């Protein structure tokens, strides 16, 4: 779980993640990271990496999501971990 107040936190995401967020529809600069993740599922949805066998895994190798996280799969389970992988692709403002 993820505090309230650090999903309101103002954040610059780098080019990469800014480029595949602007493919699911984010056309901005500068988001709160309840937003990034918003539009993360948006984008994992829209390029079927979630398993189709609903076991609570994205699998991202040999996709621009892979590349960024530097992951071949994570569990959507692990918020902390995936705040941490989203982190390291931005700036906080
Ligand atoms: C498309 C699918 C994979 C089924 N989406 C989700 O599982 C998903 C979610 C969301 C969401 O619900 O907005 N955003 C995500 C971003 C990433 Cl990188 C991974 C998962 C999510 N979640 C829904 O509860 C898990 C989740 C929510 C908020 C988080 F901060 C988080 F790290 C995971």
């Amino acid at each position: 779980q993820i505090p309230a107040s650090e999903q309101e936190t103002l954040v610059r995401p780098k080019p990469l993640l800014l480029k595949l967020l602007k493919s699911v529809g984010a056309q901005k600069d500068t988001y709160t990271m309840k937003e990034v993740l918003f539009y993360l599922g948006q984008y994992i949805m829209t390029k079927r990496l979630y398993d189709e066998k609903q076991q609570h895994i994205v699998y991202c190798s040999n996709d621009l999501l892979g590349d960024l996280f530097g992951v071949p799969s994570f569990s959507v389970k692990e918020h902390r971990k995936i705040y941490t992988m989203i982190y390291r692709n931005l700036v906080v403002v």
